[PDB]
Formats: structure tokens, sequence, C-alpha cells
DNA sequence: GTGTGAGT
DNA sequence: CTCACACT
């Protein structure tokens, strides 16, 4: 149960390829065929950021130019993001993305994870399940496109084999087996995602384990519209080669620190260390979550739809393009609080609450840090034209310049923040 | 109130 | 870019 972190049934869904997906049902002419997303389209065609899983067999990536990408696709088509105030507009895939998650609302309850992803906790959908069931065995026809993760030992056959070899050795009568309850979940999973496809047309992964992290690392193991269930028992021999940094939370400092401190470079190696060495090393908190960690227990739980506690919206400005001027910073002020408008009357017309609050943040050119400072002042209109004047003046005096003619030091980023909402 | 980390 | 939270 708890002690060995079997105790719920977790799931995780992500859109293959989303933008180019949402590209293809607004413009049929894109589908079926290899193409990408560009961002910015006069440097080099723009930064590629969705790839179709067709153009990614000639080894395009993102974070590439497309005119670098043409290289090895010729026929490679590209498809542009709109732009608004100089940054990305995703409104069209926000609103897909709400469309996915209220299908997917229906099933169970979930936690938004990302643009193209979400957490669904079917514990007590799987309980349903086991009682309507009654004792049935479930067939393999249930479940068309599942992988066992660590099986078959000893393509779509190899799939086949290995759901044989769980199916035939799964408890029947136990009903709170922890391998049956991912069984089951599986099954609702395989329902969800068929739905899905159904009312939008849309593909997607899912990963199904006891566990948040297990389950996002179950997602991408077997990448395109395939879904992969992760049992307990699985763990050591799938972290046996998992790069540390690869664990959802590890990505960082934490995760280098380990990685330095106890030279090692996959997880599965932490399972040779006590919990006391992991304590004595990281502290007690650190310590105690990997020792359960390393072997496959994690409790964090898929916390409820929620509504945000903050709304806001920045931009960067590197290098030359440094905001030196007053015009300059008083126009992208008036440009933030404009969007920034935007969303607070849309959050108040859907939410009933007006914030009170607006905290203005900035980067002056020359400072590692993510923030020269951050200030704040009432919010009392959602005046676009007010909050960019209120902005500027907690950030005229900042102006080293005692010209008055410019901004000396020069800002790298504005960031716009309404929060204290009601 | 700052720092960290996930996800784009 | 956008956001949340743990710290403290
Ligand atoms: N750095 C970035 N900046 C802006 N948009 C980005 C981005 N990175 C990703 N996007 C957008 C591009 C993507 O369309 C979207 C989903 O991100 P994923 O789920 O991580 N990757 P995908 O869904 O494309 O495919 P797969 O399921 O095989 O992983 O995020
Ligand atoms: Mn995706
Ligand atoms: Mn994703
Ligand atoms: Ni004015």
């Amino acid at each position: 149960h708890m002690a060995t972190g079997q105790d719920r049934v977790v799931a995780l869904v992500d859109m293959d390829c989303f933008f180019v997906q949402v590209e293809q049902r607004q413009n049929p002419h894109l589908r079926n065929k290899p193409c990408a997303v560009v961002q910015y389209k006069s440097w080099k065609g723009g930064g590629i950021i969705a790839v179709s899983y067709e153009a990614r067999a000639f080894g395009v990536t993102r974070s590439m130019w497309a005119d670098d990408a043409k290289k090895l696709c010729p026929d490679l088509l590209l498809a542009q993001v709109r732009e608004s105030r100089g940054k990305a507009n995703l409104t069209k895939y926000r609103e897909a993305s709400v469309e996915v998650m209220e299908i997917m609302s229906r099933f169970a309850v979930i936690e938004r994870a990302s643009i193209d992803e979400a957490y669904v906790d079917l514990t007590s959908a799987v309980q349903e399940r086991l009682q309507k069931l009654q004792g049935q065995p479930i067939s393999a026809d249930l479940l068309p496109s599942t992988y066992i993760e660590g099986l078959p030992q000893g393509k779509e056959g190899m799939r086949k084999q290995g759901l044989f070899q769980w199916l035939d050795s799964l408890q029947i009568d136990n009903l709170t087996s922890p391998d049956l309850q991912l069984t089951v979940g599986a099954v609702i999973v395989e329902e969800m995602r068929a739905a899905i496809e159904r009312e939008t047309g849309f593909q997607c992964s899912a990963g199904i384990s006891h566990n948040k992290v297990l389950a996002k690392l179950a997602c991408g193991l077997n990448k395109p519209n395939r879904q992969t269930l992760v049992s307990h028992g699985s763990v050591p021999q799938l972290f046996s080669q998992m790069p540390i940094r690869k664990i959802r939370s590890l990505g960082g400092k934490l995760g280098a620190s380990v990685i330095e401190i106890l030279g090692i470079e996959y997880m599965g190696e932490l399972t040779q260390f006590t919990e006391s060495q992991l304590q004595s090393h990281f502290g007690e908190k650190n310590g105690s979550w990997l020792y359960a960690m390393c072997r496959g227990i994690e409790h964090d739980p898929v916390k409820p739809r929620q509504l945000p506690k903050t709304i806001g919206c920045s931009k960067n400005f590197p290098g030359k393009t440094a905001l030196a001027t007053r015009e300059q910073v008083q126009w992208w002020l008036l440009q933030l609080a404009q969007e920034l408008e935007e969303r607070l009357t849309k959050d108040r017309n859907d939410n009933d609450r007006v914030a009170t609050q607006l905290v203005v943040s900035i980067r002056v050119q020359g400072d590692k840090r993510l923030s020269s400072l951050r200030r704040c002042c009432a919010l009392t209109r959602y005046d676009a034209h007010k909050m960019s004047h209120d902005a500027f003046t907690v950030i005229k005096n900042c102006n080293t310049s005692g010209i008055q003619t410019e901004w000396s030091p020069p800002l790298t980023m504005l960031f716009l923040c309404a929060t204290k909402f009601s």
C-alpha cells in the first residue's frame, strides 16, 4: 500500500506534436506530410518548436533554424505562429488544450501540467471499474495500443507478446493487487484516448504508474500514439540507465549536486546508498525524498483544478535590443499593460474576481540575476494606460542617468503581474 | 521576498 | 514565457 508507494493509480497524457496537430485540424493541406512550425521568419525562417514524426525520421530537431533543417528533408512544409506585441500568441493552442482538458475531465479530475499534457488520478475510477467488471478477465483486445515496460524477455508483435506475458500472470481474485489496478487504469485510459480522438481527431501518448514521476517518464517511452504501463517491479530496470536529470524535479542544481557529490550518472545507482547517507549529504528532506524516489516511491498527490493566483506577462530585450531610451520603456510598459488588461478582463468575466495589486519587475543589462528588482503598487482600475503610468512611476526612480534623456543602465526585461485576487 | 524548477 | 511554492 503506502509503504511501497503503490497506493494510487496516476496517469499522464501528453499530445503528440500538439502545435502541429492543431495546425492540421484547422488547415487540412498540411496533414499527413512532413512538417514543422517556426517562430520568427526573418533571421533564418524561425526556430522550430514542434516537428511531425514523419520529419523526425530525417533527423530534424527543435531549436534549429528552418533553413538549416531543409538540408535533409526537402519535402518539409512550414507553418507560422501568429505574432502580437513582439511575442508569440498561443490562444489557438490554449483553446485546443482546453477542449482536450474538458473531454478528459469527464472520466476523472485532472491536473493541467502544461499546454499539452495533464495528469489524471484514476484510483476511484479504477475501484468502480473493478466492481463493474465482476471478476471477468481482461482480454488483450481492451488494450490495442498498450506497451508493458520491461517485457518481453526470452514491432506490433513484440507489443502483443509482452501484453500476453503480463496478462497471463496477473492476480484475478486479489482486487487490491497493485498490478491489477494499473491494468484497469490502462483500460480506462484506452477509452479516454479513444474518446479524445473521436471527438477532436488528435493523437497522444500516455503513461500509467503509481506516481507523477513514473507516469511522466513512461509517457515518452513509446512515443507516437502509444501508451506505456510501468509497474513497481519494472522500476529497477527502467532506472538502470535513466539520467538523473531526466527525473521530474532533479533537472537543476539539486540533480547536478547529486551527480557531482556521489559521482554517479544514472538514477538506479542511488539504490546502493543508505537513507542515512543520503540525509547526511543532501539534508533530511531531500535525503528521504531521494531514498524513496530511487525505489519508485513518490507521494505528491495530483492536486485538483485551481484558479490562478497571479496573472502576468513579460518580455526580454537581449543585447543590442536592450531598452535604452525613455520612449522605449514607456512603450513596452504600455504594450504589456494592454496584454494584461485583455487577460484581466477575461479573468474577471469568467471568475468574478478583481486583482488589487500590480507587481513590476525589471532586469538591468549586465546583471546575471533573473530580476534586478521588483516593486508593487495598487491596481485599482483595469485600464492599460493607467497601469502603464503606475508601473513607470515605480521603475523611474531606478534610472541612474541624471541626464533624464536616456536609461542608464539599460533594461533587459520587463515583467508585469496582477495578484492578490478577490 | 528570493530562489528554484517544471513546462513550454 | 508562465507559474507555483518552499523558505524563512
Ligand atoms: N521552448 C518553447 N517555446 C515555445 N513553445 C514551445 C517550446 N517548446 C515546446 N513548445 C511547444 C511545441 C510543442 O508543440 C508543444 C508541446 O511540447 P512537447 O510536448 O514537449 N513536444 P510535442 O508536443 O511537440 O511532441 P511530443 O509529444 O512528441 O513530445 O510545446
Ligand atoms: Mn507533446
Ligand atoms: Mn508536452
Ligand atoms: Ni499617458
